[PDB]
């Protein structure tokens, strides 16, 4: 069937028994009225099953032997269904697939009854899923921690043209992969006030949230280990929270407690944006405080919770703890760890900072102003009063060695201070973690030079030694195997298995770029792809297209950055091409678009509504056929993902040089057959390096030619009286062409596009048309297109996130990572 | 061991491995680290495997046979703990006993792990629940619809001798025992407004509130029939609540979700008390609305949802369908039923009636007017437009079958309306159900003979034969198998087990009354009840009580009318003779009163204040010695109530003659060995006649001479005058004998009690102390106390739920119990 694992005798039989024990014990449902979605529950919880032996033994192995621990901090885990991963690290896909046969389901049509875990925005929580499970397939003693917001991100519906949020209540029928964990619960403090008394500072008269942690298993590549995902939930006290009597209600008293449990209720849908909401920072200080208690409660264990030198000696905490910040979103780490430290454990402060500064470590995603964290001090003054007071201790302390070191240079220091003055004063969370860390990185070679060069330059120069790169990667397992079993069967038909946790192993298959059979294969493969989305298409969404077009997608959250405009401009200009002359003959193309927009952020949303009025028109023109439809792709989501990357010919990467910090969608395309049409931007440079610039389609200006021109001066008008096929868009919009109804419905499109372009989208039209024609050109030689594609997908090696996570794991944990499988699952009862 | 069943050898094996499986697969804990919460857990897991089987073929059954369905509207299910309740009808407490001993641990102190189910306030809501126990025991088709608060009754706590409530948060560590059912969520409509459109009205433009369903199983005893209880959740639509578009915020959208999910999250902690809030008239409305969907989609598939007639005839709704209203509650359920069957159903408004008044019955618990539900116009008007109309609609048709019977008798007119005009219109609710169902009763003879001689006189005067009464009852085997498995033994042991099942057996213990050893042993288990409770209160609550003494004890909800305070007089009399004659001989007493107080109910909580002030002075005169304690039994509620009543030898059941309508908690003393002082009200008056007044306390006025007495004017100053005990007892109080810190502190109650005492406490108090000598007489006796016990215990029988239910199914609702086995558990998988 594929190499999804073994269909064993013994084990098809033991499945099925225990699929109908859960569907009649666990689901209390008889085979007579069981829905879909009760079968979908009956296999879940099987195959959960076969994970807590492994879990048990994993966690009471690192118990035993004590190592050193990761933990993950990260408001955003983008994880996805876990059903498939699942059957996939366990080697239990193909009995499965079996089985279900057998009790007559079809295992696929089960598979999409599971809810998303949407609990991210984007590239960032997705990143953090990835991770995770390099973390437990490369055998690291890892913890992802963070929130479990019961409404992730919101589902998207297109009315009218137009973007509709929807609440993403993914928990409505329950999740069958969580574990609560009530008895773990923890409080957490806010607001209070601070006393300072004889021997030392005191929080007080603070107001107590409980935070309840629910524990989600995740298993490592075939390797029997199964790390763990907590997540925090906030809960009400049932004492304070009714307790504070004198006059209210006791009924208000009860309903007032969903005000405390507001806190873990929303994700932020935010992407590459900061709102500073006092919710917000609640979310942030909430998942901070709690996952540290539990960190130094199993550090007062470990080992040193039994002997060693005995006595509290935080001289090893260090050595036993790492903890990574995934942004600056739980940067109050830094201040936190330091207040337990310095007031609770009375360490000194400088011993306390010391710990502080070796156990964190900070990671760098985006170089855009308005995606910075800079949060009002009178809001840290209100909610957090000590920390604050930590903070300009921190602050005090730094200047001090800046002052030292640069002497005299009056202006370095206000430019480094954690604290900024003007209009209200603010903290540049930002600078308190390269404070606070050891090592600070960015997500790929260009990013992490720009941070250097450029926003962190003096702080470089402060400390060059904390300054690293850890380009970014993605998971083979759900990224190739999971969502393309077809191209993963072909080339390990070829070159085995190991590739999957060792996709280095993939450049062996350059010696078959020119082997018949091969290209015949990958060429199939994708045909299937396509034919399959073609198909899903039509029963979801409903309204045809052609399989035997170029498949032209670009997928992810919609921003001008991204210049989803610029992609808009190609495809207006293509329809204006054919309608000029009909008769010629064009390569055929289906551009699909897809992406979320946040929900305050008017521009994105206005983009969104011009894609679907560009195909309004242009699907239902008749001179134009089938040879171009404009497909806007609905709720885009790591599912959906799933789905369109798989059947893509054409990636669009097209973020105006030094924008896009490294991206990963990028990387999912590359590894699944699609050619690469981009600007030399975050990873995408890397990615051209490895495969070889012949075989990426390259457009555009560089890093350089941004800036010279910013030097110059960006003038939209120049480019518009240049290029007359520019104009003519530009006046189709102006007209209402594409907008009938409303002839001005887009004027904050081309008012900004003429006079208030961050990105000049402009500057790169040219480059990017022409560049266009190169790669239809390329695909009218369908044996050549493919070689190429064999070219990327064989070089894509160094994307995987296991790459990575080694080097997080050598360069900055400290940590060595094994490939070592843990001594089977094997029953045990101590 | 006692006769808890068999501990058989293949069953205790097999609850010992999935004891284990649970613990392991379940709990996902390892034997090193599992609590004894975790044991109860694994152990709950396993016992409520066995009756899923049989839950899953009654309810399949009742889908073939399709006999008529009982549904019980109640707003309150007063549940408790469910682990050993279900080990006991299901035969299994030895065997489980067996094998957690086997497995090291002690099932008892496991049982404590168990969290009440606390959805009830008292009496009204534990009623429910025997109910629901009696129902399935005498296999009736029988469904328990309410809603599924995550907040019951408010847990008590004593501090400074003052009650403070605290959210009972009951599901905080889960309920292993429901099963969510997210499947079968229907929608709840509010607010709109009313269009009368060609053919018919229609009620539009509402809010919409989703109820999810959670059905908890409820096992018959030892016959294999496991009915539901289906629990109503308030959800949000994910659509409206959040697309009713325009501004506000999104995340502010997602948070005021809590705003439609309000309306399931606390239960109202009053007890005989009308609160008239819109959130309560939503609760009613919602248990309301969803179950009639329920009960109509059953009835649509039935044997008519295949054939019958062919053409939706619900003439045979009657026929197939019983609702009961626990209380006026439910009653919109009425003017709902028509709702549906006139503006959906299309019937015309006399078939309609007609149909409705054949399916509802109504049932009354109380008299006093407080109690009573009359809902201001205003709210009905804006919250249930269309029902307002209905019920309008119901009233004129209503008064017009009453003018055509008393013509000319324009006051019963307006005395009869179901509108009441004055300050505020209000609609009395009791007027409503009258009309609308075809039985209304009282829950005890003479509270049933008032109803009709005069609350409502005139309404029985137009339809005589609607009026039934229907005596309350408790289930005997949580009431005395569980919670006194030494009695039940003892009585095993010479009459056999047939009695849990049909009570009426007991009277064969009358011919023991003179049995040597039968009196010794019923003195002895008494006397281990008294010791093991005496324990319990040094161990959980400490300050140790006199097991040798008497135990006098009053527990119930606290109320004027309950007369607790009449309890306190008596008690510091005792103290006051005591200080008056040191060495004088008296029997000892520890005094036990507990009981929660509504937190709104500022006498109730000041009575509780007096009688810790009693108890600070008495317990700790050295004069008093070990003679006399007074002890407030904290937290009362149904768990607490198994372990006070067995331990009880004499029950407290003095409220004003006329305002108890029946009482449970006095059954409950009779069936344990209690003896009963207390006045001729309730059914008390049953008690006494089915023991024989010569065994039994009773005191005080009757119905006639508070009647007569009221006639005259009651002036309480008259016994202060010519009662000195009594005078001196006011003057105590009045001069801070018992508040020396705050002497004033008791004004408000002596002040009411010489003013404006509704329940003429003093009235009582003479004959109430002189009886109150005449038992401590009886005490001194031990044989004949004991005699005397084994004439009301072997004259309990009548007081079942068994019996009650059996009345309620052959002359209300028109089915016939059965005590057949349903067809064993036997596995099967169709
Ligand atoms: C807060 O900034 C981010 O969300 N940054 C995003 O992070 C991911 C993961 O590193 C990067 O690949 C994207 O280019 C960047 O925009
Ligand atoms: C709303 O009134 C009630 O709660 N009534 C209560 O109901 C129970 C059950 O019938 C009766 O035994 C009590 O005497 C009565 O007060
Ligand atoms: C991988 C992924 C992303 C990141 O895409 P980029 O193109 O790097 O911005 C965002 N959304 C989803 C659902 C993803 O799978
Ligand atoms: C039975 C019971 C009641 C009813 O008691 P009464 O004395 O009839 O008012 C109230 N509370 C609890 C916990 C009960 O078990």
């Amino acid at each position: 069937i594929s190499v999804r694992g073994l269909a064993g005798v013994e084990n098809v039989t033991e499945l099925k028994k225990n699929f109908n024990r859960h569907l009649h014990f666990t689901l209390v449902k008889d085979r007579n009225v069981a829905t879909p979605r009760d079968y979908y529950f009956a296999l879940a919880h099987t195959v959960r099953d076969h994970l807590v032996g492994r879990w048990i033994r994993t966690q009471q192995h690192y118990y035993e032997k004590d190592p050193k621990r990761i933990y993950y901090l990260s408001l955003e885990f983008y994880m996805g269904r876990t059903l498939q991963n699942t059957m996939v690290n366990l080697a239990l896909e193909n009995a499965c697939d079996e089985a279900t046969y057998q009790l007559g389901l079809d295992m696929e049509e089960l598979e999409e009854i599971e809810e998303d875990a949407g609990l991210g925005n984007g590239g960032l929580g997705r990143l953090a899923a990835c991770f995770l499970d390099s973390m437990a397939t490369l055998g690291l003693a890892a913890y992802g921690y963070g929130i479990r917001y019961e409404f992730g991100i919101f589902n998207q519906k297109i009315c009218g043209g137009w973007q509709m949020e929807e609440a993403d209540d993914w928990l409505r029928y329950g999740n069958p992969w969580e574990k609560a964990r009530p008895e773990f619960t923890l409080p957490v403090h806010f607001y209070g006030r601070v006393e300072h008394t004889s021997q030392g500072a005191k929080w007080v008269d603070t107001q107590v949230v409980l935070a309840m942690p629910y524990d989600t298993p995740v298993p490592g590549y075939r390797n029997n280990v199964v790390n763990t995902m907590r997540l925090w939930s906030a809960k009400a006290p049932n004492d304070f929270n009714l307790k504070d009597f004198n006059v209210g209600g006791y009924i208000q008293a009860v309903l007032d407690r969903n005000l405390a449990e507001n806190i873990s209720r929303v994700l932020y849908p935010n992407d590459n944006f900061f709102e500073g909401k006092e919710l917000r920072l609640k979310q942030e200080y909430f998942v901070v405080a709690a996952t540290l208690q539990d960190i130094i409660r199993r550090f007062k264990s470990s080992k040193f919770g039994c002997r060693d030198p005995v006595r509290t000696n935080f001289d090893a905490f260090p050595d036993k703890v790492a903890i990574q910040l995934n942004d600056t979103h739980p940067s109050l780490a830094i201040p936190e760890l330091m207040r337990v430290l310095v007031d609770l454990e009375r360490l000194d402060w400088d011993k306390a900072w010391e710990v502080t500064v070796k156990t964190c470590a900070y990671t760098n995603h985006t170089v855009i102003p308005e995606a910075l964290e800079r949060w009002p001090v009178h809001l840290l003054e209100t909610l957090l009063p000590r920390h604050l007071q930590i903070i300009y201790e921190i602050n005090q302390r730094f200047l001090n060695r800046v002052a030292a070191a640069f002497p005299g240079d009056v202006d370095r220091l206000r430019r480094m201070s954690l604290v900024e003055e003007g209009a209200v004063k603010r903290i540049n969370m930002a600078h308190l973690c390269i404070a606070g860390s050891h090592a600070v990185n960015g997500v790929a070679r260009i990013h992490s030079e720009i941070l250097k060069k450029t926003i962190f330059k003096d702080f470089y120069e402060l400390e060059p030694h904390k300054f690293q790169n850890k380009t970014n990667g993605i998971t083979p397992r759900r990224w190739l195997v999971l969502c393309n079993p077809g191209l993963a069967e072909i080339i390990a038909e070829r070159i085995g298995e190991e590739y999957i946790s060792d996709l280095d192993q993939l450049r062996k298959l350059l010696s078959y770029v020119d082997d018949e059979a091969f290209i015949r294969d990958v060429a199939k493969v994708k045909q299937e792809n396509k034919l399959k989305f073609a198909a899903y298409l039509e029963r979801e969404y409903k309204v045809h297209i052609n399989p035997n077009s170029l498949f032209d997608v670009q997928v992810k959250r919609i921003h001008e950055y991204k210049r989803q405009l610029l992609n808009c401009l190609h495809v207006i200009t293509l329809y204006n091409r054919i309608k000029k002359e009909p008769n010629k003959f064009v390569v055929p193309r289906t551009v699909m678009i897809g992406g979320k927009a946040a929900p305050g952020y008017h521009m994105a949303k206005m983009i969104i509504k011009l894609i679907t009025a560009i195909g309004d028109v242009v699907n239902h023109d008749p001179v134009v056929g089938d040879r171009l439809r404009v497909i806007f792709l609905e709720n885009y989501r790591v599912s959906l993902a799933e789905k369109v990357i798989p059947a893509a010919d054409l990636s669009e990467q097209i973020s105006t040089a030094g924008t896009e910090a490294s991206g990963t969608g990028n990387m999912k395309f590359m590894l699944n057959g699609a050619l690469t049409i981009g600007t030399m931007d975050g990873a995408n440079v890397e990615m051209a390096e490895e495969a070889g610039e012949e075989n990426f389609f390259i457009f555009g200006m560089r890093v350089e030619d941004v800036d010279r021109l910013d030097q110059r001066g960006y003038n939209a008008q120049e480019y518009y009286d240049r290029i007359p096929e520019l104009r003519q868009i530009i006046e189709q919009l102006s007209s209402g062409f594409f907008s009938p109804k409303q002839p001005d419905l887009f004027k904050d499109i081309v008012n900004m596009l003429m006079h208030h372009d961050r990105f000049k989208v402009f500057a790169d039209y040219e480059e990017y048309v022409k560049c266009q024609e190169r790669v239809s050109a390329l695909y009218k030689n369908p044996r050549e297109w493919t070689r190429m594609v064999i070219r990327n997908i064989a070089t894509s090696g160094k994307f995987s996130s296991d790459r990575t996570i080694a080097q997080y794991a050598r360069e900055i944990w400290g940590v060595e990572p094994s490939r070592q499988r843990l001594p089977a699952p094997d029953e045990k009862i101590p």
